[PDB]
């Protein structure tokens, strides 16, 4: 599914992302636009052959489990093709344990360097939230 802005904002909203570990949802809807154009279904094939997966490109080295990802993690506990839904749920609730894992949104390199310090805000200007 590509999502619109603001749709997106909404669900993003709905599942309990606005300033989750105190990132405002404009942070949310910014990562997701430069790590996915807002394409539930992106996918990313890294170097050391690990995967990215859907809106905001969780990494299959310790994320999820792809099952072609040797020694990696899967502390989501789930499959990376989870990540690619309609429904973004396992992609939110995933966020939120790698938000809390000690480096907060900069553990998204497009969130650091498109995201951080801009005026993010300006993702969900106009929207019905
Ligand atoms: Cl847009
Ligand atoms: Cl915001
Ligand atoms: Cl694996
Ligand atoms: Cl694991
Ligand atoms: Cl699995
Ligand atoms: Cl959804
Ligand atoms: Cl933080
Ligand atoms: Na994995």
């Amino acid at each position: 599914k590509v999502f619109g802005r603001c749709e997106l904002a909404a669900a993003m909203k709905r599942h309990g992302l606005d300033n989750y570990r105190g990132y405002s949802l404009g942070n949310w809807v910014c990562a997701a636009k430069f790590e996915s154009n807002f394409n539930t279904q992106a996918t990313n094939r890294n170097t050391d052959g690990s995967t990215d997966y859907g809106i905001l490109q969780i990494n299959s080295r310790w994320w999820c489990n792809d099952g072609r990802t040797p020694g990696s993690r899967n502390l989501c506990n789930i499959p990376c093709s989870a990540l690619l839904s309609s429904d973004i749920t396992a992609s939110v609730n995933c966020a939120k344990k790698i938000v809390s894992d000690g480096n907060g949104m900069n553990a998204w390199v497009a969130w650091r360097n498109r995201c951080k310090g801009t005026d993010v805000q300006a993702w969900i200007r106009g929207c019905r939230l």
